[PDB]
């Protein structure tokens, strides 16, 4: 995901097996500092949509923001009071599920005084989905093919932004939060926790969290679309035939293929404290065709229960997250970067040059 360079310093090295043994229990849920936006309300008719009865995918007119830490004006405000670390949830999802992922991905965090910021670079791969990354051999095809991982990511990505805005009631009044959103309908319905926790060792994490929409049971939803591209050519289970009949059976292999994207949205709608993750399965109008597909159905699940299932531990996603921690607060002031090895069960902490 980056080229390293002779003059890169290695901190350390942290393998998958050491981190996985790492817990830290205990830590309670994330207590908010300041909630801003406001959401739409979940279109509960897209509950009745079923592969008898689909749904075509709609392209949005809305801007899909992804603004990192260090750009946040409400956590650049914060740290005046709050905390000594801060994130974004989809940065700490990468670092905690890091043991689940296979493609490389980089994360840039500056010390700065007793103070942590962990950033992700604009406009790379961080902010695009993978598909079929832990699948036993994942896509293989090369640059042009619509089905080569870049192009399936791409296309997952552009999924993921229309879906989770269909599925919402673009022209009713929305759930507001006290503050309004720091960034800007232009842009994509979404509603800010910025939450703390204590991590112990003096450590007290502040991050931005979020939800996609609020439903009538208040709750709080994280909305995600899972994507069929070519269950033939994946060697997976046809959506159309399996989703009515053996929907375990299409779930399953959704957790072992695509087991670092689940992971990271599960730890999403933990971290924001959402009432339910909310999956769609969208597939191609026709396997040739990326531009054209249809919703075959919607499901839900509690973040916590769905944890479970995919063996989801956050006693470990912390444990990990304060070893990194622990080690970046024993450096000196100055810019690290921590990014997956492509080809390795590890990730490394390198010490790069601050104009880099």
């Amino acid at each position: 995901s980056v080229t390293v360079r002779p003059d890169w310093v290695t901190i350390e090295e942290m393998d998958f097996p050491r981190l996985s043994k790492l817990t830290l229990p205990g830590v309670k849920e994330g207590e908010d500092v300041l909630c801003c936006g406001a959401v739409e309300y979940y279109d509960k008719s897209y509950d009745r949509v079923n592969v008898k009865n689909e749904k075509p995918l709609q392209r949005i007119d809305r801007i899909f923001h992804t603004v990192t830490t260090t750009d946040d004006p409400v956590i650049r405000k914060l740290s005046k009071t709050e905390g000594n670390v801060y994130a974004t949830d989809a940065i700490l999802a990468t670092i905690m599920c890091c043991t689940r992922s296979n493609y490389s991905w980089d994360i840039v965090i500056e010390k700065i005084g007793n103070k942590l910021f962990f950033d992700k670079r604009d406009n790379t791969e961080f902010d695009l989905l993978t598909v079929n990354e832990t699948s036993v051999e994942p896509p293989q095809d090369d640059g042009n093919s619509l089905n080569s991982p870049r192009n399936l990511a791409l296309e997952a990505t552009f999924i993921n932004h229309n879906f989770s805005q269909q599925v919402l009631k673009s022209n009713e009044p929305r759930y507001k939060f006290d503050e309004p959103n720091p960034f800007i309908g232009e842009v994509a319905s979404v509603a800010y926790r910025y939450r703390k926790w204590d991590l112990n060792n003096g450590i007290t994490l502040i991050a931005r969290c979020e939800h996609d929409a609020v439903m009538q049971g208040t709750q709080f939803l994280t909305i995600k679309a899972l994507n069929e591209w070519d269950s033939k050519l994946a060697n997976g289970v046809e959506w159309r035939r399996k989703l009515d009949t053996q929907r375990g059976a299409v779930l399953a292999n959704e957790l072992r293929n695509n087991a670092c994207k689940l992971a990271k949205w599960t730890v999403q709608a933990l971290l924001a404290g959402s009432d339910q993750l909310k999956f769609g399965y969208v597939s191609r109008a026709s396997v040739r065709d990326s531009s054209k597909h249809v919703i075959l159905e919607t499901q839900q699940y509690k973040p916590n229960e769905f944890a479970t299932q995919i063996n989801l531990n956050m006693d470990n996603a912390w444990g990990i997250l304060r070893c990194i921690i622990d080690i970046c607060m024993n450096q000196k002031d100055g810019k690290y970067l921590i990014m997956k090895d492509p080809n390795k069960p590890m990730i490394r902490l390198y010490d790069i040059p601050d104009n880099t």
